[PDB]
């Protein structure tokens, strides 16, 4: 109950960040392509993941601690970083959620 709160505030903050240009980093990140509009993201990456998949499972109780959901978002973002090119925005956005993830989980647990 409280843990289900924690980690709804955790992954809302991360999904409504804006960086200082108020770009919301997350906004990509939400929905993958499908596997008919990007066949080579499948190809490439064995256990796909996004936002979306994450709410659900938050949604219906998967994630038994902080350390479980924290383990899907690194996922979500070493995904991204496997997939799209070094030094590319959706790259260098997926480390920022990274450490955004982690001052949340910091601030709203501690
Ligand atoms: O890498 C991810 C997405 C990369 N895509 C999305 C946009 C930019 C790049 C190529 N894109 C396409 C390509 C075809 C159709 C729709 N989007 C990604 C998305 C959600 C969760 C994890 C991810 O690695
Ligand atoms: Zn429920």
């Amino acid at each position: 109950p409280k843990l289900t709160k924690q980690m709804n505030a955790i992954i809302d903050t991360v999904i409504n960040y804006k960086d200082s240009s108020g770009r919301q980093l997350s906004e990509v990140f939400i929905q993958l392509p499908s596997r008919k509009e990007l066949p080579e993201y499948y190809e490439l990456i064995r256990k796909p993941v996004d936002f979306k998949k994450i709410k659900e499972r938050i949604r219906n109780h998967k994630y038994r601690s902080l350390g479980d959901l924290e383990k899907d978002v690194m996922l979500l973002c070493h995904n991204a970083q496997t997939f799209n090119l070094e030094g590319s925005q959706i790259y260098e956005d997926s480390i920022v959620l990274q450490s955004v993830f982690k001052s949340a989980r910091q601030k709203i647990a501690k």
